[PDB]
């Protein structure tokens, strides 16, 4: 547990003692000095405040600390295990807050999961805002001439990983705000849109168009609306865009105007109903960029009789009161 | 019996004799004559060819022809029963040409039929244009105060008479052929109006206008129409003057037009429906007797689909196409 003045210290891969000694030591024989280390290919040992502290570099052999005093006999070696050796590997269950891992032997991590949440750097693996992930981590060791595997460390997670502070869990796809399923941050999933549950909104956009006031619309807010507060779009209504056979569309054959915005409609059906806006322009008769003349021929008649024939304009018998017309336009 | 020269004739009520001679004497003593006629109330005595022959104008008493001789005396009178009193009536069933009647015994026809054709003078009546009349004559005798009548003869035409030659059998009221149901000339009877034949046309009336051309018309020949041929006008149809719901009506409240006539015409309802004529008078609004100025908003829209407000003259979106109107009329 601390290196003393007049004592050899040495690292053994095994406890085993012969005429000779220890056997199995793995560092020769070293006399102490005030920050004194040993090394080997799987433990560096070192002498640090008067304490013996340790840093792993590989777990496939079981270690020991070999102590020997400089008067004593070679056979009276005391041995302190520091570690048990699996050549499989160790199996390590991933805590619910388990964030950073490192392979041992200098392996690589080899990710096999729900999703790829892991940041990868050399041994070293990061699980970045593993929310619902379930999966394992194995560091692996190749071979560049035989092309053999073996696994060294294995990092579990059997049950899903919790929710986890400080992950965003929602996620902007085009201008549509989206709920991540699983992960958070750049490993989100996406799942479904965003609901509107409360809040200040910006703007709401329904039938492809921009809307921020309810004037001229059914209802306001309407169709997928978003916050002051975020980037993307929150789902509201599900309205439709066809109002009286006439069908409010990005791409439409007609302009108009609800509010402030510039609509596009597209006739479903020929039947007489109403347009959902207001007209886009509205041009005059003798107005600068069109000049057409008015005309009309008129007679008495009973009321809602008419005399043949139809008006060439308006394909209709033209009557008010006691009177029937027929305009001429140029 | 016959006439003989040195004789006297009469005519005698009764075979008895007085001391003055006979009592019953109807007609004077009359001397032998060639022709010699006696006459009385009811019998004509001749004696044509020194023969006597007789004709009978009454049998209701019992007629002698008395005889005496110009040396003979008064009461040595002989008679010869002409015929006996008939108190029983006569029966005559006219014939389909029958005209002249005479009642005998001087009687008063007195005519029970189906309408009036008799032209009645004394005993004498006369069946004028008598087409489909049925009925009886009754001859008719009536004595002192007693107030009795009697019949000397009756006249019968059981079933109707024929159509007869001669006899205007069709009438002008006003301006309408009515066809003559029964009689003929100044007896007829007018009902119906005569129903239209041929192919000369001079001109219809229709709904109290007159037209002499199809144009405008739902068909021609329609209601009464006048052939070249005759003064008065025919029944051609019962054509209702009701085109939809509107009627035309000589004393109308609108006046407009069919083919060249002008037409006067009645709303009889408010409903949607058409006039049965063409335009009267057709003012401009540019035109000289008035001035009324025109201008119009428009806007682009989709086919029937209409933007707010309605057009204020029109009450009504104007549309045509895919623009919408809005007209501004002003009076100048
Ligand atoms: C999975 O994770 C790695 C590590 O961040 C990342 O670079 C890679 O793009 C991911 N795979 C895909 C296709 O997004
Ligand atoms: C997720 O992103 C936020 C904001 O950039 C950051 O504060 C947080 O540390 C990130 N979480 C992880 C686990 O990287
Ligand atoms: C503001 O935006 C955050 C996400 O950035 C969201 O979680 C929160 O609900 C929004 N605030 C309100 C009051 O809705
Ligand atoms: C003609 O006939 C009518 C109807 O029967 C009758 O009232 C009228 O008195 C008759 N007139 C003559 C002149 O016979
Ligand atoms: C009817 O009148 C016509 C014309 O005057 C005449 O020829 C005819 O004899 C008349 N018939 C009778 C029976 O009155
Ligand atoms: C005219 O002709 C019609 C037949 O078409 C005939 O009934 C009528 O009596 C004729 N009138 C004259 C005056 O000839």
């Amino acid at each position: 547990t601390g290196c003393k003045p007049e004592y050899y210290y040495a690292i053994a891969k095994n406890d085993r003692i012969g005429p000779l000694g220890a056997e199995g030591l793995t560092t020769v024989w070293k006399d102490y000095s005030p920050e004194m280390t040993l090394e080997d290919t799987m433990v560096i040992a070192s002498c640090r405040d008067g304490k013996f502290m340790y840093l792993s570099r590989c777990t496939r052999e079981t270690r020991y600390l070999a102590i020997l005093h400089s008067r004593a006999l070679p056979t009276s070696v005391v041995f302190k295990k520091l570690f048990e050796g699996q050549k499989q590997g160790d199996t390590v269950e991933m805590d619910d807050d388990f964030e950073f891992g490192l392979c041992p032997c200098d392996a690589k991590p080899i990710v096999r999961g729900k999703y790829n949440t892991t940041l990868l750097n050399g041994p070293a693996f990061q699980m970045v805002c593993p929310i619902g992930w379930t999966g394992t981590v194995s560091c692996m060791l190749a071979n560049r001439d035989t092309l053999d595997t073996a696994v060294v460390r294995t990092y579990r997670r059997s049950r899903p990983f919790p929710y986890r502070q400080g992950c965003i869990t929602q996620k902007v796809l085009g201008e549509d705000l989206y709920d991540c399923i699983l992960g958070g941050n750049w490993t989100c999933v996406t799942g479904d849109q965003l609901q509107y549950s409360g809040g200040s909104i910006e703007s709401c956009k329904w039938c492809g168009f921009k809307f921020q006031r309810s004037e001229g619309l059914p209802h306001y807010p309407i169709g997928k609306c978003r916050l002051k507060n975020e980037t993307g779009y929150r789902l509201v209504d599900n309205t439709s865009c066809n109002r009286e056979g006439v069908a409010i569309v990005p791409q439409g054959t007609v302009k108009c105007k609800i509010g402030d915005t510039t609509v596009q409609v597209i006739a479903l059906d020929t039947k007489l109903g109403p347009m959902p806006c207001k007209p886009y322009e509205i041009i005059s008769s003798e107005g600068p960029v069109e000049k057409t003349a008015c005309t009309f021929n008129y007679t008495k008649t009973l009321k809602n009789k008419y005399f043949e024939p139809r008006d060439s304009y308006f394909q209709q018998y033209m009557l008010k009161g006691e009177y029937q017309y027929w305009f001429d336009l140029e």
